[PDB]
């Protein structure tokens, strides 16, 4: 007798989830993107704790970087996620990666024109090349390891923390994962999307006000890897 799980719930507000299903007139993709290091296991000196967390910290990025390459190359028409898969399609074609990438090496935003028609939004929501370049690389890239301290240990899983949890996500799911999570698109990372979608200002406050609702509406859909960028494609729905 319980029909609430007809419904979409938050805190503050409820959705009929047939409803808001029924009023989707289409999608609106965007690229999301996170910045790699390519750095190969490097052997020197390492004694105490410090250079082995570091090492442990930098074998799960290693892990994390190969088990979505091995997705990209796993993984139509009629699918729920046929609007994102035609974009990871584009992204495949040589020379789009490189214009993404170009793009957001100032912002981490920006709007790119494909080489197939459509315009897509583009986000770079981590930067772990410049980081992993200019704190790590410095101290391990060496003939003996230098010693950081225990803060940049502690520094280094907080950002790699995210790398980690959405290779998780794509790993248990195949590469699609719905509801889109705070880690494949953090609550302002998500609003910023919808406040620069080609929508109305009503609709951008329908969908700020229910961010959560707007998450089990969308989908996160695992593209690429490819010349130190990891590409992935929310699909997001638009009621127009």
């Amino acid at each position: 007798q319980n029909i609430t799980e007809e419904f979409y719930q938050t805190t503050a507000s409820a959705v009929s989830k047939g409803y808001l299903s029924a009023l989707r007139t289409g999608w609106y993709t965007s690229v999301i993107t996170i910045e790699l290091s390519n750095i190969k296991e490097n052997k020197c000196n390492g004694t105490d704790a410090k250079v082995k967390l570091i090492k442990q910290e930098l074998d799960k990025y290693k892990n994390a970087v190969t088990d979505l390459q091995l997705l990209m190359q796993s993984t139509g028409s009629g699918s729920a996620i046929a609007s994102g898969v035609a974009v990871c399609k584009v992204l495949h074609l040589e020379g789009e990666v490189n214009k993404i990438k170009s793009a957001l090496l100032s912002t981490n935003k920006a709007v790119v024109s494909l080489s197939n028609g459509v315009s897509v939004l583009t986000f770079k929501v981590l930067d772990l090349k410049n980081y992993i370049d200019k704190q790590l690389l410095p101290i391990l890239n060496k003939q003996s390891c230098s010693i950081p301290n225990i803060e940049t240990v502690i520094e280094f899983q907080q950002k790699n923390n995210r790398l980690l949890e959405i290779t998780r996500e794509f790993s248990v799911n195949a590469g699609v994962t719905t509801p889109v999570s705070t880690y494949m698109l953090t609550n302002s990372e998500l609003l910023s999307l919808i406040n620069d979608m080609p929508i109305t200002n009503d609709q951008k406050k329908l969908m700020s006000n229910n961010v959560q609702i707007v998450r089990q509406q969308s989908y996160s859909i695992m593209c690429i890897i490819k010349e130190e960028v990891l590409a992935y494609v929310v699909q997001l729905p638009l009621y127009g």
